DNA sequence: TGACAATGTCATCCC
DNA sequence: CAGGGATGACATTGT
């Protein structure tokens, strides 16, 4: 199969959570993660970029569906 | 491997 | 605040 780059990222950077986790975990969850873990700044930054992408791709989705839904047919 | 579809990324605006 | 939803353009990936 295959992995996301963000998964590779998280992995390369030894993040205590997964890309998937990162992006889907709830905010309060994430916050625990962040108050409890030793995370360089780079790792912190990373986690934020990952979540961004992570939420945006989902978002990209819909859009398109709506895009594609709304015109293509209806 | 090359076409064509599909997904992801990023910049921006928004709330 | 901040985080995060929309969407348009461009990029990478999948089949
Ligand atoms: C959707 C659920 C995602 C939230 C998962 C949180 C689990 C992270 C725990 C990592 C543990 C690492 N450590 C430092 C405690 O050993």
């Amino acid at each position: 199969g295959r992995q996301s780059k963000d998964e590779q990222l998280a992995s390369d950077n030894e993040l205590p959570v997964s890309a998937f986790q990162i992006s889907e975990m709830s905010l309060s969850e994430l916050q625990q993660v962040l108050k409890n873990e030793s995370l360089s700044e780079y790792q912190r930054q990373l986690i934020r970029k990952i979540r961004r992408r992570g939420k945006n791709k989902v978002a990209a989705r819909t859009c398109r569906q709506r895009r594609t839904d709304r015109h293509d047919k209806m």
